[PDB]
């Protein structure tokens, strides 16, 4: 078993779930249960050096405010997009998360796709 080396954090608890379910290798999923605070932030920064590190936030306003602080505390991260057609990460088709993540390069599981 090598290393678990990516890492993904999201808003919402329902987020990380379907996260969760959708990938086919193993992947700290971190979840901010809402708003985060710079300090804890940049903790997590901080512990997150040499990962490979992903921010999926909701096409919505509370989730371009946590991109925002993000892009200040914590530019290291990658920004994940899902179409802001859907909205939110909690309203999107599995199959839409799974080509998101799988688009990023993750090991999803292909029954996510059906």
């Amino acid at each position: 078993m090598r290393r678990v080396e990516k890492v993904i954090i999201v808003e919402g608890r329902s987020d990380k779930q379907k996260v969760a379910a959708v990938l086919n290798e193993p992947v700290v999923i971190v979840c901010t249960n809402g708003t985060i605070s710079d300090a804890r932030l940049e903790e997590l920064a901080d512990e997150l050096e040499g990962y490979d590190v992903y921010l999926l936030a909701d096409a919505d306003e509370a989730g371009e405010k946590l991109r925002r602080q993000f892009r200040r505390m914590f530019p290291e991260a990658e920004h994940l997009y899902i179409d802001r057609a859907y909205r939110e990460v909690a309203a999107a088709p599995i199959w839409h998360l799974a080509q998101v993540l799988l688009r990023a390069r993750f090991d999803v599981r292909i029954e996510s796709l059906m």
